[PDB]
């Protein structure tokens, strides 16, 4: 009881403290859309330049997720090895989930460098299939109309995953995961939102999208 509802409020607080982007700013900026000439500007950048600027933005978003982990009940009590394994496996997946907040399903645009643009803005990356899959993924997640509280609890579980290969204190991650699931399940049951569980994307889907070009990021500043 009591303890579960306390865990729920602690995870929702850690999340709100560690957002890269205030929801109210993303929503207010939805009318601020890149011009054709601004899009053409992005489409003529070199593949290298466009990967450099996307790598920089991904790194910045990852730092806010590392701060989420630091503030998450139980995380900083796991062994250093397991903290590193969970972040390395989970941090980019949490960025991908956080990005459905910055996605406008009404015109299929995403917040990027101060305005909203469609997937054709990212043409110079030369990975149009991946961009289209990230847009498709965000479209599907946007459709759950997550509360900030639901996003907090869901992203806590994306991170605290006792099946990540290379964990050394597997039983201690399982104990923290189990408490987070009881927290998530209790919140959804109480709000009558338990139908969203069957709509959450498979873990293999988050993996493949978030890791398809990991080796490449190393060569960007
Ligand atoms: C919304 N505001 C922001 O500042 C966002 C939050 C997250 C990143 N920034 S953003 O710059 O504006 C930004 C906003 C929208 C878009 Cl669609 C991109 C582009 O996305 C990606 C492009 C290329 C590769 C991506 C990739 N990846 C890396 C290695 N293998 C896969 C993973 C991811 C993902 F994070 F997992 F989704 N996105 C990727 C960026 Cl960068």
């Amino acid at each position: 009881l009591t303890e579960i509802e306390h865990l729920v409020q602690s995870v929702c607080k850690s999340y709100r403290e560690t957002c890269q982007l205030r929801l109210e700013d993303l929503l207010r900026q939805r009318s601020n859309i890149f011009s054709r000439e601004e899009v053409t500007g992005y489409q003529r950048k070199s593949m290298w330049e466009m990967w450099e600027r996307c790598a920089h933005h991904l790194t910045e978003a990852i730092q806010y997720v590392v701060e989420f982990a630091k503030r998450l009940s139980g995380f900083m009590e796991l062994c250093q090895n397991d903290q590193i394994v969970l972040l390395k496996a989970g941090a980019m997946e949490v960025v991908l989930v956080r990005m459905c907040r910055a996605y406008n399903a009404d015109n299929r645009t995403v917040f990027f460098e101060g305005k909203y643009g469609g997937m054709e803005l990212f043409r110079a990356l030369g990975c149009s299939e991946l961009i289209s899959s990230i847009f498709d993924f965000s479209h599907s997640l946007s459709a759950l109309h997550f509360s900030e509280d639901e996003i907090a609890l869901y992203t806590a579980l994306v991170l605290i995953n006792a099946h990540r290969p290379g964990l050394q204190e597997k039983r201690k991650v399982e104990q923290l995961q189990y408490n987070l699931e009881l927290a998530f399940h209790h919140h959804l049951c109480k709000t009558h939102r338990q139908s969203i569980l069957a709509k959450l994307p498979p873990k293999g889907k988050l993996r493949s999208l978030c890791s398809q070009h990991v080796e490449r990021l190393q060569i960007f500043q």
